[PDB]
């Protein structure tokens, strides 16, 4: 499913994570935005042999179970396949998880290139939250 | 889920693989073990930029929507996402429709390169089928 910008702030807000580890949603929106565009079934190939998977773009090396990672963790205790979901419970559950490992949301390359200290606000401009 | 050799050989027999347009069940193993190694979770982005999905490695450009395959069609009305499932319905549904295309199993690359012409019997080997 490709979502939409604002049904994206309300099913993560719905989900907890705004203010999550003290983020803003827009910093998530922004997040979810040049990992996947928006899109849940986005999938993308590490050089290293692990896959980034969902609207988060949530990588096998510790997160989740694709069975083709050599020597990966699934700390979240799932399929990747979870991560490609119309339903972003899966995907939201592991990056709280991810965000809470030490290096906040620099854990996606994305948001730090891209969000980090840009007006995240902007990315849930016209929602109704 | 990886699937072991006589299990996924039990499944494809089950949905109605074996002699599917004249295909041994021996072929669609062989062709599921070169593709995917038996993965369901397998996924294989194309220089196109459409991406192969599943344990038969089903393509984006005309069989699935993933939603980021430009001018591609969904010939098989799923997402591509439930051709990773741990049930392989959705796959072999669409392989019926892939194999019936015309040029029969030399859709799959790996089938018509390495199963092609080989002993695929041997892919059914010691199965209680
Ligand atoms: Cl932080
Ligand atoms: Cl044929
Ligand atoms: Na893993
Ligand atoms: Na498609």
């Amino acid at each position: 499913k490709v979502f939409g910008r604002c049904e994206l702030a309300a099913a993560m807000k719905r989900h907890g994570l705004d203010n999550y580890r003290g983020y803003s949603l827009g910093n998530w929106v922004c997040a979810a935005k040049f990992e996947s565009n928006f899109n849940t079934q986005a999938t993308n190939r590490n050089t290293d042999g692990s896959t980034d998977y969902g609207i988060l773009q949530i990588n096998s090396r510790w997160w989740c179970n694709d069975g083709r990672t050599p020597g990966s963790r699934n700390l979240c205790n799932i399929p990747c396949s979870a991560l490609l979901s119309s339903d972003i419970t899966a995907s939201v559950n592991c990056a709280k998880k991810i965000v809470s490992d030490g290096n906040g949301m620099n854990a996606w390359v994305a948001w730090r290139n891209r969000c980090k200290g840009t007006d995240v606000q902007a990315w849930i401009r016209g929602c109704r939250l």
